[PDB]
């Protein structure tokens, strides 16, 4: 159980075998998040905010065939993540599988309105980047 503070927080659990509960509280939190062979073993985010908090996922992306190398630019990043990130209302998925579980402090309404829709988005991470990554469904 690692918890932030009221400002603007890296939370981490490791690159572990075990569930860590994150949770950002106030400010803008990126939670990293390691990439497990077994779903089990996958944190739990109590409170993200889609319109404050982020997911560093580069760690689950990084070893997709193809994934963006040293030279990319952010179009090319884009365009993956694109592809490969699936956000969907209380969920995010990379090649079918889970990053992390969403407790039930968590709010994907990122531009405040219609609750959560296609036009809301995530904050992700990638290679020290940020992109805004819509619902897809
Ligand atoms: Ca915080
Ligand atoms: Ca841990
Ligand atoms: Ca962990
Ligand atoms: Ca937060
Ligand atoms: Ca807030
Ligand atoms: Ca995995
Ligand atoms: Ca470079
Ligand atoms: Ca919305």
């Amino acid at each position: 159980t690692l918890i932030g503070g009221q400002g603007d927080d890296v939370l981490f659990g490791g690159d572990d075998s075990l569930v860590d509960t994150l949770t950002g509280l106030e400010g803008s939190d990126i939670f990293i998040l390691n990439d497990t062979t077994d779903v089990l073993n996958i944190d739990t985010i109590t409170d993200f905010n889609a319109a404050e908090d982020a997911l560093d996922l580069t760690d689950l992306l990084t070893g997709i065939a193809g994934s963006p190398g040293k030279d990319a630019d952010v179009d090319a990043v884009t365009q993956f993540l694109t592809e490969n990130v699936k956000v969907t209302d209380g969920h995010v998925k990379v090649g079918g599988e889970d990053v992390a579980n969403f407790g039930s402090d968590s709010n994907f309404d990122s531009n405040g309105v219609d609750g959560v829709t296609t036009a809301d988005s995530i904050k992700v991470i990638y290679n020290n980047e940020e992109y805004s990554i819509n619902i897809d469904g």
